[PDB]
């Protein structure tokens, strides 16, 4: 069978009903597969070689008690046929750290869902920079004056961290200064602005692409829609990218027709599209798994 | 002529009778490259435009005024034929998002030494984890139990964090624990350990390799020696790497016939070294970066 | 009825088998006080006024379920009879600032254990500064020079943060350089340094002191014995001081006959020692708070 | 003499021409005094004994060389007559532990200015909470739903760390919950919130008090005035509780006539009130100096 390992947030904290990581343990574990539970502390090299110590896992919707470790065991990851990497953000050294963990089983023949070097190539608010066709007007920068200048040309903007915490500064705003101070700290740390998109109101869509092609149902945040005409326009102009760059799984937040950011380490809102639409995800997902494991 | 920009840290703080990025300015400036002064703060990023405030730089080997500016401003970084990335450690976020900065402008022609994608790749001390052939035995990890057994197996070994302040745990130390909890920050965070290598009484030799090439005088911490037998045979099983990943001016850090840490961020020596040798390297980084200015 | 608000880190965290706070409630509890349940973020201050959001408190000796809250309410907490500040450490600006807002409610009449002022005159590693006749040698500095000297008089050493992380540093130590510039944060931070006391080997002992009053048996961390002639010394040397300085429930910790550390924020070892010996601590301290109670 | 000691920030950093700290030590020079100087890492503690490193200092009006030192010891902090705490915020744990080795050299018969315990227990947001009578309404939580809730009673209103970062969030402001959570670090910090005073339009005065008695000239944030009627009401209602905590130079922070934070650790504006006025601030210190040093 599929030696599946998963490298997550701890499990005994989860919401079942809405977490996508454990939809994927489900229907991984409908296929057969063998499931081997991993947190990042639980990953290391030793000259040079991926190992980790799993548990092999046993997962079912009892929400009293919904995992269980059936066995325990130390091994090369290059072992496993396949690990998702699902830890959640923030995007920091030690996830930057680990990647380079999973990456050398990735050179014994481990495929890594989302792949390794694109993890890093690929940052979820900055690789917007890639498709500046899609998405709003973006500055990235240290510095006040320019913040200050671009609030000046467009009256209404959007300023957020790179690593939520959204700040609106609009027409009339008194706080500017003391926000890009504290964004920036003190010019150190370099921030995002975007103009803010009054299409807001109608919805953050969370456009789901599997393998390059789009899930055709998305969630507005929350009300799931059929894909839109520019919803399926942004993901198609994307979607080759994304899939040779090997990010298997990913998610584009869409606020209007404006691309906004790219989700590469955790994308969720499956159980959400699932349960009003009749499209099974994280089937998508494991057939694209089961594709690229025969591919090679 | 060629325009040749450089980031690093304050000019107006370096010590000019050490500093290899001050040693490669005059050079590039004796060859009469126009100079572009920048430091991280000056990048920006305007609808993935890479961009950045420069001030046209003027230097000369004089211990009261090294530098001056004699002109000031705003333009795409593609404008620019070079950019030498010389930003010191730690690599930390802000490093890898002037990376993604610094790949616009290679995208749009302009050479980065040493070029952004591998600077994210390569890391300092993790990427020795794909030459384990030539590493001491290396064990990286969160886990304070496999870092008592790894001193169980060795006797002596040195604890490091990996983003100096290098411990050295002999036989018969009281303090493992209390180490392992502050370099891991009690298990949150990978640190790395490796046995020690008495050799190092010898020296931390400092080799530098120019595009693959060796060049053949090292500094072993301070004496500047040539290169031994087994120096040249760690730098030639790496050079190949090196220059097919972009790494053009790289330091590679030896005790003995190990091959300790790779610098790829601000490698330095060149001034201890030339001193006391016949080469001028700062004129084999600026034949290598001619050279590839015409290949493409 | 007496009111009894307690202030502390998260009861349904606690280990009720040896936790010392939850041994005071049941006590309380026992005599028929009302409890009230309050942490940190509860506490508030509006026009000069402390107040505090408090739940009512009912406690018993069950693994499963000990702890519940059988009311809600905010309150003055000039309303409460007494506070028992009972806040881990560590000892942060946070501490302090809550001290001012339980002061806020001494001047009212309630009565604070320990006493608010009292808590940040007297730091637990700084307090013993006053008592210099009954501590080992003790060097408080950010010098590494000085902590180099310290080392060389007495060739085995303690080195600690002031806010465990103890490196001992005996003689022929690689470290002491990257242990000072670790806990000095290369020397912006003061740390402290004592001459190493071999009789740890006999006992790390904790001795209580209730209202001035030392609880006659202590723990030698773990094994509960009566104080020893020295012991005695000690305590009644610290005692008056601490009774006229308000802090009516206190742990000493002594090595040898030296005393090394003054608890006043977070106590414990009730328990370890109750078990053993025919002493009632929290009936001591109850007793010794309705005293105070009665005293004005 | 009098032999004066000064614990500060570099001095090499400030600007001489607004500096209230050298304003200080012009004066004392001009009086004859001895002063030494000293930096937070010069202070140290050895068995309860407090000491520190001084330099002899000498001071000049001279813009290319203001100071210098003519000597450097190592000395008890007793040996001196008077230390001028002149220490920048923040006021932090490193702060706290300064003021434990400066109250050592207290207890020996050394006047701090200002008293160190009364650096602890008056903090200079909190310490407000002591004069409710003459502050706007305010509000210290960790509480986002309490934040909120003091912004819907009072429409308009001013958000600050307790240790400008001033936030004003008036009526329709889109940020309340992003500022709140960025303020409260999630609800773990406490942080202060007051009504807005419309009255700053009409200056920030800076009141300075000397020993109980109020300057009669404070500075409006930058126009220097004579106090008004409400401005003396303030000052004469808080100098007496100044004066016997030993808090001998203060500055007061008045908006119209609501009084909103009270400088204690290094308050500042002598040189621009007394180069528009009559009055010699310094000389007004040095005499209520000497006076307490012939009080005992």
């Amino acid at each position: 069978m599929i030696k599946l390992g998963i490298v997550m947030d701890p499990i005994a904290n989860i919401n079942i009903k809405k977490d996508s990581s454990f939809a994927m343990l489900l229907e991984a574990q409908r296929r057969g597969y063998e499931l081997h539970y991993m947190e990042m502390g639980d990953l290391y090299l030793i000259n040079g070689e991926a190992r980790a110590h799993t548990r092999t896992l046993n997962v079912k919707q009892n929400y009293e008690e919904w995992f269980s470790f059936v066995g325990e065991q130390d091994l090369p990851l290059a072992d496993l046929d396949v690990i998702l990497m699902r830890k959640d953000p923030p995007f920091d050294t030690e996830f930057i750290y680990a990647t380079y963990i999973l990456e050398r089983a990735e050179e014994k023949g481990t495929l890594i869902v989302n792949k390794p070097q694109s993890l890093r190539d690929c940052n979820e608010k900055l690789f917007t920079a890639w498709f500046s066709d899609l998405t709003p007007e973006t500055l990235v920068t240290r510095n006040k004056a320019q913040l200050k200048a671009f609030w000046e040309k467009h009256s209404d903007i959007i300023l957020k961290p790179l690593d939520a915490s959204i700040f609106r500064v609009k027409e009339g705003d008194p706080n500017l200064g003391v926000i890009a101070e504290t964004l920036t700290e003190h010019g150190t740390r370099y921030c995002m602005a975007q103009n803010y998109l009054p299409a807001i109101k109608d919805g953050d869509k969370r456009v789901l692409v599997v393998d390059g092609e789009p899930v055709p149902y998305c969630l507005a945040r929350g009300e799931p829609r059929p894909l839109t005409e520019s919803d399926w326009k942004i993901a198609r102009q994307i979607g080759p990218t994304l899939k040779e760059k090997g990010l298997i799984f990913v998610g584009l937040d869409i606020i209007g027709d404006r691309l906004t950011e790219i989700n590469v380490t955790s994308p969720t809102c499956i159980r959400e599209i699932e349960a009003e639409f009749p499209v099974s995800i994280t089937g998508m997902l494991m057939d694209a798994i089961e594709a690229r494991l025969q591919q090679q």
